[PDB]
């Protein structure tokens, strides 16, 4: 027992970070087979980033400008391409610590772990949600644009995010691995609206379920609702309306556990409207949303 | 900027990890070198864990009934012996992938990472303290022990727990790597009490100052106090008290922020003594003791 915020096993994305320097920009690349990815900021310099002109920058860079070292070792650049936000650079030689890998693009409300990165060495792992808005709440410097986000499923990485940029409010902001941004967002120095933001209900129904799987219970009533008076508390309490899609969703934790999931929003219904009268769930004092359904029966079941 | 409870990047510990086997029993061994450190009750059955004699039941193994697998491959045993609670398995082939490393014994306070693995596989990353009373919070259920806690410096592991068990209140013990359990627990099915548990103080300070770094700032308050009126609020909220040598500790972030650490402790006073009348700090609506001050430089400056 006992429910944590963990993170995948870094291992597999520690030996595709590498270092990528332009000029004198130096950010983290993903060095899969012989490309490596990296953000197109790298060609940037202080004086271009209020407005860049990403094609007019990349026209003055050849191959032997970009910079590429993964630890010790300098890897020849052979080509060079942007897609969408990202650079594409390739190289001579295929990452022999290529694991199996995909590209994906994740869903608002998603999890995944966050490898952050500086001057292509790994520092820390940890666990995000992309928020409803497109933002992540993450743990940031300077020199780790390049880090990035990604699932395991069991030898299979599933890389989704790619880190870009720290908006003005504090909150990141990236791309997926073809260099879409996630979100309205643009690389560029300027004042960003992030949209409103929601609390991801799914999630927070799940982890009342990961609570009640351990043990914490309090919480729990005699009370049921519908999905129609749940889905008001919901929008009086910026949380995303609740769907049959989540609800069958939360299925097998329903199952688990016996506790159907509209009884379930019924107990998250009255800690809404109550709030926690100082007391925890989980060692949280406040409704946790980053654990979806599927982190929650990863976790106790035991999944490697 | 941002502030996460970030684990280090786990590779280096994913290279170390084995399944061991022992009749019925499998748990998880670290392989370093030519040595398999695994709990020596991987030796047990249901009927020998209210009491297991455990010199009697090593008595009755053989090197070949230690089943030890990396993977895919077989690993010979050629040797076997207990030291304290673990179990040291020698091997004829030295870790390929054995990293630089150390075995420490963590003080009480401190932080880890844990690499949460079934069968030998790693499954999960997640970042703890040892708890004041010897006890880790950790998410492992059956299959778990043998899971490893450590710190990384650069590129040296050192390894400061193996996981043993899990006590009836949902709490987790375990030892060092020469076998020593933290605390007074014994590795047998009884009850077994921790000791009366304390909010480490100089890790909620610590974090204070992660919060106004990273522009948390509501909190901060006109006053001050002493160590002695500081600690007369400590005894009544069960936190440590607060030494000079913590104040030391804190020095540098006093430094970095240019708030003095006794202010800083008179809005901890105000906190502990108020609560959070509903507000937030870096994400959290209860005071955080698991980030040291060394843990909060780290994350604040970017070390790799
Ligand atoms: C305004 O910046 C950008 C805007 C759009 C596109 C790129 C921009 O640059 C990114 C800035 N760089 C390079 C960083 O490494 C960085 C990333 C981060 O998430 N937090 C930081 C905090 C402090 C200093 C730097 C960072
Ligand atoms: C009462 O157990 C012990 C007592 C002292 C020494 C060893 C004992 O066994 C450990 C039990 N094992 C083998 C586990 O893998 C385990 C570890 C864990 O932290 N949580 C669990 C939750 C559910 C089922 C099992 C576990």
């Amino acid at each position: 027992s006992g429910f944590r915020k963990m993170a995948f096993p870094s291992g597999k994305v520690e030996g595709c970070m590498v270092q990528v320097t332009c000029g004198t920009t130096t950010l983290n690349g993903l060095w899969l087979d012989d490309v490596v990815y990296c953000p197109r900021h790298v060609i940037c310099t202080s004086e271009d980033m209020l407005n860049p002109n990403y094609e007019d920058l990349l026209i003055r860079k050849s191959n032997h400008n970009f910079l590429v070292q993964a630890g010790n070792v300098q890897l020849r650049v052979i080509g060079h391409s942007m897609q969408n936000c990202v650079l594409k650079l390739k190289v001579d030689t295929a990452n022999p610590k290529t694991p199996k890998y995909k590209f994906v693009r994740i869903q608002p409300g998603q999890t995944f772990s966050v490898l952050a990165c500086y001057n292509g060495s790994p520092s820390g792992v940890y666990q995000c949600a992309m928020r409803p808005n497109f933002t992540i709440k993450g743990s940031f410097l300077n020199g780790s644009c390049g880090s990035v986000g990604f699932n395991i499923d069991y030898d299979c990485v599933s890389f989704c995010y790619m880190h870009h940029m720290e908006l003005p409010t504090g909150v990141h902001a990236g791309t997926d691995l073809e260099g879409n941004f996630y979100g309205p967002f643009v690389d560029r120095q300027t004042a960003q609206a992030a949209g409103t933001d929601t609390t991801i209900t799914v999630n927070v129904l799940a982890w009342l379920y990961a609570a009640v799987i351990n043990g914490d219970r309090w919480f729990l009533n005699r009370f049921t609702t519908t999905l129609n008076d749940f889905n008001l508390v919901a929008m009086k309490y910026n949380y995303e309306p609740l769907t049959q899609d989540h609800v069958d969703i939360l299925g097998p934790l329903s199952a688990q556990t016996g506790i159907a999931v509209l009884d379930m929003c019924a107990s998250l219904k009255e800690l809404l409207q109550n709030g926690m009268n100082g007391r925890t769930i989980l060692g949280s004092a406040l409704l946790e949303d980053e654990f979806t359904p599927f982190d929650v029966v990863r976790q106790c079941s035991g999944v490697t």
